[PDB]
């Protein structure tokens, strides 16, 4: 077992069960992008592909008995699924370590495992909020349908407010409404949280009651925030192939390399819910 | 049993079970440093040693299929574990006492037991927040990686705010983010809680919504506070060998000496999350 | 067929048994530092750590019966155990040959293995006799408590007699005495191989009868230096975690790489027993 | 429960046997004054007193 | 210096060996015992080596 190899999953079932638990704990807490959108069902590793395009658009029904049509409801003119990514951040455990834990010490050191997961899940959000274009994907800086609201006009004192109202109005128009979520760069959040004159009241209290879903801060959004959405289903979906898991590079040098595998793809099924600054 | 000795654990199982319960109750409520950092697993008394150094540093992944490397993820250049401390505050119970309780009175007097635990757990925090250098340890006044923010500029009225924003900014930069916790000396806390002009609003309300984890007060931090951290795992870990327990000096003079044994060591796995005034 | 691969154990149980036998044989012949100090017990690779310090240290007291008064001895002082190194010398076995040995030839050759182990164990001794600034060690040149004698090993016929005699003087005087062992540079040994001396017999007879545990030659010691110690245990211990073994790197581009793994750490628990030139 | 010490004889019979053996090893090696005079026989802790003493002829 | 050390063997032309066998070394006793201890694997004589040369390995 020191010798070595192969396929021991060099841990044991107990340490192995822990390794999974530690990774999913730290990852789920450091993911800010799974809280703004309710997740899709796990698709398994069998699928390479996530369903793609909808909406456009909006006509309603009265009615009584017969006499109601558009609809179809189409299902929108376009295919096929652009393959769900594989993103990973790897880690190794050292020579003795684990096997030192199988002789004397009952605790297994997860120090690198969770640390990688926190870093990996982080960039996962970078994949979502930014554009990508490497693999030629969407997210929202690129979704269009924004009618390019300038938002902003957030300088100094006086508030600090008007942007989100401009957003709700524009969001409301065109026929898409729901409970709204707002994402900001930390730098704006503080700049609006401040310079109570001081007369004074707070920025957080006014936005959080207006948004009515919540307000979130991501480190990965572009310095000039930001994006407002509508949490409603069949608008955006976070399509998850595999969750956070522990995987093995499997052998390197008298060591063990691990990776954390996350396949998440976010698809825009309704790009009218998106507005940037 | 009056006579005496030895190894009676001179209490009985019922009184003994209580003694444990009383100690852990008062200790857990008076410990402010286990609430700012999620605990490690108990390592048992078998181990003398706590794992030591990580991070430095931060590079992300895209990706698709093959083609993603740094990583390793190293596991950082340095060993070995600097032995987890034994800290204790002792107490005695008197001559008759306990045995008076085994004849007539059903309640056992825990007055000294819990009192010692409250005092012992207190200094335990002193071990954590200050430097030590007796046993040559870390904690945060000594962690470095602060880029020495001056923080402060907290005098008078007007707020009262800017320090924590300077902190979040600097914290945010360099590539480490999370939910943040803020620790202060009681003296600052009141000085900022006050001198609403009065126009007026509160200090507590603005910081507590910004920190987004919580704000805590310790009596043991240096008079000029303070330290801001990131609660995220694989950043700091409170490594617990043994919890709070009742132990016996075992015999002294027609009495019984007790001690409360606590072995807690806090390791800094990511000293970029630390900023002092 | 072969197949190809990555399931081995490139050998079979017999050849594998051979390689192990060959390596420890040649390594043991090339190890001069395990013959001057009796080994510690095997701790397995399970332990990462070997206990480090004693003495220094105080002599006095007795009166009659109670106290008057001491000590509490020592401990002495601080910890932890400086992790036992894992040293390696690597070699590859080349492609097909092994599988030619699976049918065609009965003898499997050693491209390196006996040679690498010979190279590795030797370098291990260089680790033992010299110090290492690299990771935290005690050599036999850095331990202090050396009271360096004005060398010895002259040209003139008395020569090394006076030297080892002077060594025993101060060694004994420091308040530490026992059976002695002497280690010399080969060049010193030949210049000290006498010629003639006292007219009864030669130098080997006088030194071997004086130190009286043995006389040894190492090539890894400094050419000018030579060292005297006391073989008695609980003074020095040669701490061996894992012995010398053949280990597997695994499948590579195409090759079978091996390494020889040796973990040896020497601790000086009473550094009054060391004397240099 | 456990955590040992009052204690008992906190070593065990094997470990205890070692400690005794080690002591006589290092002590007999470090005693130079029992080699120049043949020792008296052990009397046990029962005696407080060692036979004595004459001279001059 | 080349970074190669080990147990040494010395091979000489027979003509060298006797010239070296030799006398007392004035310190001194024989060449054989002093060399045999330096190379310390052995000292050997072959006739087929060149007369002036000799080699250590």
């Amino acid at each position: 077992p020191d010798f070595l190899g192969h396929a021991e999953n060099p841990l044991r079932e107990e340490e192995w069960a822990r390794l999974n638990e530690t990774v999913i704990q730290v990852a789920r807490r450091s993911l800010v992008g799974r809280r703004i959108l309710d997740i899709y069902g796990p698709l398994g590793a069998g699928v390479q592909t996530v369903p793609y395009d909808e909406f456009q658009g909006v006509s309603p029904g009265a009615v009584d008995i017969v006499g109601e049509q558009e609809t179809a409801m189409v299902f929108t003119d376009a295919r096929k699924f652009k393959t769900i990514p594989i993103i990973y951040k790897d880690f190794l455990l050292h020579w003795r370590d684990i096997e030192a834990a199988r002789t004397h010490n009952m605790p297994l050191d997860v120090s690198a495992a969770a640390g990688a997961a926190a870093l990996c899940a982080q960039q996962e959000d970078e994949l979502i909020f930014y554009g990508d274009a490497r693999l030629g994907y969407e997210g929202l800086m690129t979704a269009n349908g924004r009618l390019t609201v300038p938002l902003g006009d957030w300088t100094s004192p006086g508030g600090g407010f008007q942007a989100i109202v401009e957003a709700t109005r524009k969001l409301n128009e065109q026929g898409h409404f729901g409970p709204y979520a707002v994402v900001l760069s930390p730098r704006l959040y503080s700049q609006l949280h401040r310079i109570y004159e001081k007369t004074g009241v707070l920025e957080i209290e006014t936005i959080r009651q207006l948004a009515s879903d919540g307000v979130y801060q991501s480190n990965r959004l572009r310095g000039e925030s930001g994006v407002v959405v509508s949490t409603g289903r069949e608008n955006m979906d976070l399509a998850v192939s595999m969750d956070m898991v522990a995987a093995y590079l499997g052998a390197s040098r008298m060591n063990h390399p691990f990776r954390v595998l996350e396949a998440l793809l976010l698809r825009i099924k309704h790009p009218d819910a998106i507005c940037t600054l």
